[PDB]
């Protein structure tokens, strides 16, 4: 066998295995890759740590929080950090049931201050400061995430649990794209959420519908909104579920 | 937007958090994707396939093995199956702490006598064999399924475990490729777990270390066989981390 021959094979298994859920095929392959002899800004630095963020996920993967974190502990790569970060804090949260969220607050901090603008990083800061109660820098950071990132759901959900009134939901969506889709999206969600939904919510829900017309989510937000205007039946789920917390 | 803007944008968002371990960020943005317009046998099927095995993989990784399998209910190709029945696997596992186990038997039993070889549905038999107590069946799946898969490392584990003597291991070696690499490190491990050491161990161990020479896991296996002749020491380990089973 060529040494290239035998990477090729294990980065497949990697892929298939990971495909399939078998993540401890996929923490095997990693490790034995990462085993080898060695053979913009960001691109670069990704490229570099594949190998290693491989590692790091795959452990990430068996719920090895803090493995996956130390694993990265030389990595500069925005994608590198975002998981160390998140490792940590998941980490953190699997023994309060958090020691290490002021820490990542301050790594947070630091990388802000320096200018990163990567926008995974960017939703961390915005969950770690909602959380610290500091919800205009919350709003700020997540507008600033889904700005860079606007279908990654969870910064929108995140967003809409940093707001407290409609005024202040409208304030910050008169900020987005108005016209985009996933903004008019948030908007919907939001509006539920704040139990605040007037006709304009409706309008843009029967926007979406035009482009997701089979969508399981937002079959829930009109049986939501539906309960508003006041097989499965909406109102006898858990209401984590109907709004997507869980 | 376009269309197919749309679409790429959302998958591009699966590939991005997913890399990232965003779960339920994946599990939104499949749902969205399924629920837009609709726009060799086995790739086809696959291909086919593709956005119903997304969202079915998306609920797999919220541990929502139930609603998976649910979601592949009309899934033909061998990987829907697989996916399908390891979700039904892990969901009857999960209850117990297995009723779904005789009917996955089942489903495996008449794939294979419709001639399926597919080498994931090939480890799935091999499991299901081993577990009752159907040794010889389930070393012949095992196996059939790292002739075709060899750096299949859950596999050669399960055929390890599949094994009672070095009789019986240096029989079913005697039927693997003997130069291929993973043969070589599945000796190891099985003469170790076996605890039926010798030279010819130790011999293919270095071999393995010439072509991974910083893996953790042949660093753990040089330090189980040198246990075997008589910071981290791997004998206050807990045995089931050193045997790759955690
Ligand atoms: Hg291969
Ligand atoms: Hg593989
Ligand atoms: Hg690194
Ligand atoms: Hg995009
Ligand atoms: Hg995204
Ligand atoms: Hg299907």
């Amino acid at each position: 066998m060529q040494l290239r021959e035998i990477r090729n094979c294990l980065l497949k298994c990697i892929s298939e295995c990971s495909e399939r859920g078998l993540v401890y095929a996929v923490r095997w392959a990693a490790e034995m890759l990462n085993g080898m002899n060695p053979i913009a800004n960001e691109k670069l630095l990704e490229v570099e740590e594949k190998n290693i963020y491989l590692l790091a996920k795959s452990y990430f993967d068996c719920k090895e929080f803090e493995r996956a974190a130390y694993t990265l502990q030389n990595c500069k790569s925005s994608k590198s950090i975002f998981l160390r970060l998140y490792s940590k804090y998941l980490a953190g949260e699997k023994k309060s049931e958090n020691r290490e969220f002021y820490y990542i607050s301050e790594v947070l901090e630091s990388l802000h201050y320096q200018g990163n603008k990567d926008p995974y990083l960017l939703y961390l800061s915005g969950v770690v400061y909602r959380k610290r109660k500091q919800d205009s820098k919350a709003i700020d950071f997540l507008k600033s995430c889904v700005l860079k990132a606007p279908f990654f759901w969870s910064a929108w959900l995140e967003l809409s649990l940093s707001i407290d009134s409609l005024e202040t939901l409208t304030t910050v969506v008169s900020q987005l794209p108005s016209t985009h889709i996933m903004t008019k999206i948030f908007y919907v969600y939001a509006s539920h959420e704040l139990h605040q939904v007037n006709s304009s919510a409706y309008e843009k829900l029967a926007e979406a519908e035009i482009i997701f017309p089979n969508s399981r989510y937002l079959k829930t937000q009109r049986a939501l909104l539906t309960y508003d205007s006041r097989f499965e039946n909406i109102l006898t789920n858990d209401p984590a579920e109907n709004l997507y917390f869980q």
